[PDB]
């Protein structure tokens, strides 16, 4: 039983909650609070310090409750307080810180081989061909953003429905060789993946934020080990 505990403990550790957005609006303050007049060069570390000794405060209900399941408490208590007496930055710390379906092609080259079926994956992010459907190849990959829709050039008889994929707003070609017609059986499916084109993103035809989310890793990073060592100790101290 007494071993549940010091397995459940972790989990009493993980109930804590915090607001993110007023967790960024202190943070900002701090920043401005702590360069007082000047304008500042670099990020302060009271910004830092301050954050993290207001979360380590927290820690001291777990472990009472752990206790709980004199001189037992005081020790605990103790080995909290010397955790808000030094910020150890070298522990270990960061030191120096939609649609899937088979297409064919349509312009066929060298390195087509063939007019045949492709496995293409349709993502909000980016896009991917395969030579199979276990999405494993990974041979082309092509982004949602700056990719724009077009359509075939008057001339080509629909034996099959062809929409085409143009990168427009990057240099990287993304070997869209002959503007990557991609052919259909039947019109349906051509304006279903057009659509689908569309709602991922396709087009339809301060500095002081850096500051604040770079606390915001350091703080997380830190507590990581914080948390770590109170893990150890409870199931020490209490046995001695």
């Amino acid at each position: 039983i007494n071993r549940i505990f010091h397995e459940r403990f972790p989990f009493e550790l993980v109930k804590m909650e915090f607001d993110e957005k007023e967790l960024r609006r202190e943070i900002s303050y701090a920043i401005k609070n702590i360069h007082g007049i000047r304008t500042g060069l670099f990020t302060p570390d009271m910004a830092f310090e301050t954050i993290v000794k207001k979360q380590v405060k927290k820690i001291r209900e777990p472990c009472l409750k752990c206790v709980d399941m004199g001189r037992t408490k005081e020790q605990v208590m103790l080995l909290i307080d010397i955790e808000l007496a030094y910020m150890n930055t070298n522990h270990e710390d960061f030191i120096g810180f939609i649609r899937k379906g088979w297409l064919t092609i349509n312009n066929i080259g060298i390195m087509k081989g063939g007019s045949k079926e492709y496995w293409f994956v349709l993502t909000a992010e980016n896009l991917s061909w395969y030579k199979d459907d276990e999405e494993k190849e990974k041979k082309y990959m092509l982004s949602v953003d700056n990719l724009k829709l077009r359509d075939v050039e008057k001339g080509f008889m629909s034996s099959k429905h062809i929409f085409a994929l143009f990168n427009t707003e990057q240099r990287n070609v993304y070997k869209d060789y002959r503007q990557l017609e991609l052919a259909c059986e039947t019109q349906e499916e051509v304006d279903s993946w057009k659509a689908s084109f569309l709602r991922a993103g396709v087009y339809p035809e301060p500095q002081l934020e850096r500051q604040v989310e770079t606390i915001r890793n350091l703080v997380d990073s830190y507590m990581a080990i914080v948390n770590k060592t109170v893990r150890d100790l409870m199931p020490k101290t209490i046995m001695h």
